[PDB]
C-alpha cells in the first residue's frame, strides 16, 4: 500500500484514457475498476481498485459517479487524477 497519494497525469490516446471507474455498492467513492494494457492510464501508473481523491487539483469527496466523470471530461483530452489506494476515514 502506497505511503501518499500518486498523481496519475494522462492524455487521450485514440482510445481515450483507457480506463474503466465505477461506484462501489458497499463504500463511498469512485473506483479504478480496470486498466488497458498500453494506454495512457497503465503509463501514468493508474492500477485497478485505486480511488479517485482529486481531479485536476479539485475535491472529488461527496460527489457521485456523474459528477467526477463531468470533472474528467470537461479537462479535454488531458486529466490529473490524485488517487489512493486504502481507506482513508474511519468513524470510531
Amino acid at each position: 500500500s502506497m505511503l501518499r497519494p500518486r498523481l496519475c497525469t494522462m492524455k487521450k490516446g485514440p482510445s481515450g484514457y483507457g480506463f474503466n471507474l465505477h461506484s462501489d455498492k458497499s463504500k463511498p467513492g469512485q473506483f479504478i475498476r480496470s486498466v488497458d494494457p498500453d494506454s495512457p492510464a497503465e503509463a501514468s501508473g493508474l492500477r485497478a481498485q485505486d480511488r479517485i481523491v482529486e481531479v485536476n487539483g479539485v475535491c472529488m469527496e461527496g460527489k457521485q459517479h456523474g459528477d467526477v466523470v463531468s470533472a474528467i471530461r470537461a479537462g479535454g483530452d488531458e486529466t490529473k487524477l490524485l488517487v489512493v489506494d486504502r481507506e482513508t476515514e474511519t468513524s470510531l
